[PDB]
């Protein structure tokens, strides 16, 4: 594997073997008050400011020039410009990367295939906002004559979660947009529930599906347009409340959606990437279109900054680069995403997606096989909620976790004269502080002295109250959630994904396991319907589809 | 360190050392017809059934014989004894841990430190269902004389989770109820939100905290108020829109809630473990109480399992000491819980702060630093979702990752004549069957050769395409998602967890961590009010305060 055979990443291993064990962040700053100042990066996108604060991480400078020497060794900026330019690198799939295309708001030509590929980007786009305009002015109307007041998205993974990430984190931006509901899961539950709440007469159901032929997605749709003609009665009337948002246009037809209803994308659009284009119709039709050209602008800021900026100044890159650091030479396993923000409930749940499916590979590009580390398992959930739960392993753990804290400076609730947010800032604050600088044993005696303990309460407590810091974190601090500064934070992500797969020599574009997954329960759900037993599978699989069988019957 | 001592552990250690490396899944069942009929367990509830296939697993016969032994060496069924009998084995708070008393409808004797305590339970769950019953029938009234139509619970971590996951996994069960609401983040977003849907006349809060003392909590509660109170008037009338759930008589009368209106719990009743308490009074208010005491039904069930049946067939240490097989022997830092079925979205949620709460700790009971690992990072989504997602990382990563699987048998929604459910079934199958036997590049080569690939393409892809397998796997399968299996699954978890903190000689109900949080954020609190800088902490924390102030009133 590239990696390990690198002299910058050999130094570094080296470096880490001989002193990491030996980083103190307490003594760090201590010992240094510039620390802040020289680990700390502000950005300001003239739409609002972005504090990237990673001082509270075990590195000193010697280590941060380390890294960046390893990312420039290992082409980073040379991968970037091949991705820029339309260039062939999911090499795979053999597809360009061209989610940066999606959002390019300057317009400057991306060439493939001997071809720009703007004026498609753009007629799309152009598309979305006449039938935005259509449905939220009520131009556009059911079956009966009525207006679409909810528009339900059914798709699965990448044309699912990235539209259900964004409009929940901009719902203070949906005024005046039909309510929107997301079917995903094949469970029937999900459907089924979501129609039970829905008028077909006012009513809009948009098919997202790069492929159309994802079996979630499809019967969802069957499952929709059978519930709908129920009533409609008219297959003439699904046209007035089905649309397609695909890059397959012959599986659109076959459906029953005519062209006009279909709003497409590209191969160079992945899944997990694809938000900003067709697929974030709902998204469009919530917050409205000059919003949604927010949310693109946002993104092309960042995408900017990640392209002009030297490495030692680069946000994504140096996110990425102390990635690599506690996966490559402490070892860390996981990746803690915690926003400090109820909007961004399921922030950490896209990425989770967006990092793990791009990253979790053991092959490089040359076909050999890696002998390190990886992609990290990615989780999270929104705070305060988390400090009384899993946080008491994060603080008292045995488990070294990198964690990344984001929160807003101003909240879009603003109630009791913002007494609710300044709690919430105090806290977000507190934690890294905690996390970093801990409580050792003489001050956790002191404590417990002062509390009158016996000096046999005192003896048997005092080690269980002694917590040991030294645990790194990042802090995120931007000027407000809105759409632009929400755009610019998912496109940051999207570049450290995009750096750390560089440095280990993977292709973060392709997605084998999922691809292979779309194609698992084909052999099994004809044989689930007999009552016969089956023996064609290991022992396990055959007991579970027998108890499956006998239990069916069960009236319970 | 007490485990490191253990002569069973260092047999465990020394037989994988040179052994746990060449256990092959595949191998293992291509070489044992009888493997899952020695590797699982079928429990008959009476109530369904709980089918616990566990042969997916990286272990033969001596290694469970092995696994046992540890179990017994530790004293796991002493420390059994002791927790079901009353005994204070929350050692450095020096409290009872009995969230089994909740649910013991034996009724049977459990003397705590003076009386019987079953007396005082029952005697809150009867004066819980009388509410309930005035509450459903219309019978309490709100001020302007209207039923109630909206519950809304506040409350955080332990006094929230639960509650919030169980109504969700129980929606179906909710006909007749109210609609239920959890508002537990201090995040002004979730309590604003919330409201604005509500109407003050027939909404009716619930303010859940055991010590009632939490900032969280009693901010939101008294914001509550505000917003009632701007509608209507008389402090008085809060009697009638406002009760209380905890442990705190006085405080909580000091706020506006008669201890009329109090439905007590007891201090041996873990916030983590308490949605069985009156802190499930949500659950009972939304789904009825029969079904609530068939939920308590169901975890009594699997408490006597646990209390009854011999280790080698004892459901909960099974999962336990399989846990500590590739916690403590294979080094894997999380736990995979992947539900399949969309009402249980929160289950995965739920255990990971029932889980690392518990057990991320670092010293033993004896006041020793732990020699080894403890508590793993659990973490999960509900399938198939994950399959396009993360499930890439779990068949193709660098990282080994132990998963529960679970399914109902029969779904609440059969819609399209089961067709939705049969390809949950079928995925739920194929996936781990997949996990299990992977694809050599023997079989990826023949299909691509199949394909029509030539040499040069082939081999470029081939290596991509190629799945090692031998990921490790639990199936857990029942019946039907219904009050009474909810109840045996969610226990049946509590007792893993149980399990594997007696092995570790951890303490799995303090939460030093989380107590050190609810006191953290009061010193920065005060210093955020105002726009002079603050120098008094690291320059970390005082560069993020100072950048607060200065965006604060940043107009974007
Ligand atoms: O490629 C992926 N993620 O990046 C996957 O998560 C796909 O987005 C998911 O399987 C949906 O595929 P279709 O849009 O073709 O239905
Ligand atoms: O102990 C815990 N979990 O097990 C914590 O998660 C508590 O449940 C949470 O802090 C709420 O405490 P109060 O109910 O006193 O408001």
């Amino acid at each position: 594997a590239a990696l390990t055979r690198n002299p910058q990443f050999q130094k570094l291993q080296q470096w880490h073997r001989e002193h990491g064990s030996e980083l103190n962040l307490r003594h760090l700053f201590d010992t240094d008050k510039e620390r802040f100042n020289h680990f700390s990066l502000t950005l300001n996108t003239n739409h609002g400011h972005i504090l990237l604060d990673y001082s509270k991480n075990l590195v000193t400078e010697e280590v941060m020039h380390m890294l960046l020497d390893l990312a420039k060794s290992r082409g980073v900026e040379a991968a970037r410009e091949s991705m820029f330019n339309g260039e062939k690198i999911n090499s795979t799939e053999d597809r360009a990367v061209l989610h940066v295309a999606l959002r390019n708001r300057s317009n400057t030509p991306i060439v493939v295939d001997g071809k720009d590929v703007m004026p498609e980007v753009n007629k799309v786009l152009d598309k979305m906002k006449a039938f935005c305009q259509r449905v939220r002015s009520g131009d556009w109307k059911g079956y009966t004559g009525k207006t679409i007041t909810d528009v339900i998205n059914i798709g699965i993974g990448g044309s699912d979660l990235g539209p259900l990430m964004v409009t929940e984190a901009l719902k203070p931006y949906s005024s005046g947009g039909p309510r929107v509901w997301f079917v995903s899961n094949i469970d029937g539950t999900h459907i089924a529930k979501t129609l039970a709440c829905l008028n077909p007469e006012s009513s809009l159901f948009i098919i997202a599906s790069k492929t159309f032929t994802t079996q979630e997605t499809i019967t969802n749709a069957k499952t929709a347009k059978d519930w709908f003609l129920l009533s409609a009665k008219d297959p003439s009337t699904v046209a007035k409340h089905f649309v397609a948002l695909s890059t397959n246009t012959a599986k659109v037809k076959e459906f029953g959606i005519d062209p006009q209803n279909m709003f497409e994308f590209w191969d160079w659009v992945g899944g997990r990437y694809s938000l900003w284009s067709a697929i974030g119709l709902s998204i469009a039709l919530h917050v409205g279109f000059d919003n949604f050209e927010q949310l693109l602008s946002g993104a092309h800021w960042m995408d900017q900054h990640f392209r002009t900026t030297p490495l030692e100044k680069n946000a994504p890159v140096l996110l990425a680069m102390l990635g690599i650091w506690y996966i490559n030479c402490f070892g860390c396993e996981t990746q803690a995403v915690l926003p400090y923000d109820q909007y961004l409930h399921r922030f950490a749940a896209y990425f989770q997606q967006g990092d793990m499916e791009s990253n979790g590979k053991y092959i490089t590009k040359s076909g050999a096989r890696v002998d390190h580390q990886t992609g990290p398992i990615v989780w999270g959930e929104p705070g305060t909620n988390g400090q009384h739960a899993f946080y008491q392993l994060i603080h008292q753990g045995t488990k070294m976790i990198p964690c990344d804290f984001l929160i807003p400076v101003q909240t879009q609730h603003p109630i009791r004269k913002g007494l609710h947010h300044k709690i919430l800032l105090a806290n977000f604050l507190a934690q890294t502080e905690a996390l970093m600088k801990g409580k050792s044993t003489e001050e956790a005696r002191k404590e417990l002295q002062a509390a009158g303990k016996s000096p046999e309460d005192l003896m048997k407590l005092l080690p269980h109250k002694v917590f040991e810091g030294n645990r790194p974190t990042n802090s995120i601090v931007f000027t407000k959630l809105t759409p632009f500064i929400l755009g610019a934070l998912i496109a940051m992500y999207e570049h450290k994904i995009f750096v750390q797969g560089v440095v280990w020599d993977i292709n973060s574009f392709d997605q084998w396991g999922v691809e292979l997954g779309k194609q698992l329960a084909k052999k099994i759900e004809p044989e689930l319907d007999g009552s016969s037993p089956v023996t064609s599978h290991d022992s396990s699989t055959n007991g579970l589809i027998n108890f499956i069988k006998q239990q069916r019957e069960a009236k319970i």
